């Protein structure tokens, strides 16, 4: 579990996504697992706009933040799940690290701010959507 709070928005991954995200939806995109969704109160995470391959991610399964080096954003082929059928998954950055199915929802920050959130890993991976591209998050 874990949100991106930015203005009167709230960022999730769109696997775990509640009805009320759903009955506010902004946009959603599945190849991404990304939903953004409308809020009445402000938010205050700032959302980094940088090309850093470095950073610092949370793993609830460790109760621990964990520094990291990250690929660039790419489309990278993901397994089946309750979730969704194989596919390629789009905007994905790989970092070496700790990951569970749980652990989804993490923030990864680096010095500019939030980078992106947890969504994929395992065989000591972690997967990291990205939002730095979503300029339309900050106005
Ligand atoms: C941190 S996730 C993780 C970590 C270790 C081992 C396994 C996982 C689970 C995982 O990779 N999944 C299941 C959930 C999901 F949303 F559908 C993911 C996706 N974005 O397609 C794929
Ligand atoms: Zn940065």
């Amino acid at each position: 579990s874990g949100a991106i709070y930015v203005g009167n928005y709230r960022v999730v991954n769109r696997h775990l996504a509640t009805h009320n995200d759903w009955a506010n939806l902004v946009w959603e995109d599945s190849s991404r697992d990304l939903l953004v969704s409308s809020t009445t109160a402000q938010g205050c995470d700032t959302i980094a706009r940088c090309d850093c391959q470095t950073g610092v991610y949370y793993c609830s399964s460790r109760r621990k933040h964990y520094p990291v080096s990250f690929s660039k954003p790419s489309l990278i082929f993901v397994e089946a799940s309750e979730y969704y059928p194989a596919r390629y998954q789009s905007h994905l950055m790989l970092a070496v690290g700790h990951s569970e199915p749980g652990d989804c929802g993490g923030i990864l920050r680096c010095q500019h701010g939030v980078v992106g959130i947890v969504s994929t890993g395992g065989n000591g991976l972690v997967g990291f959507a990205d939002v730095r591209d979503l300029l339309w998050l900050d106005e």
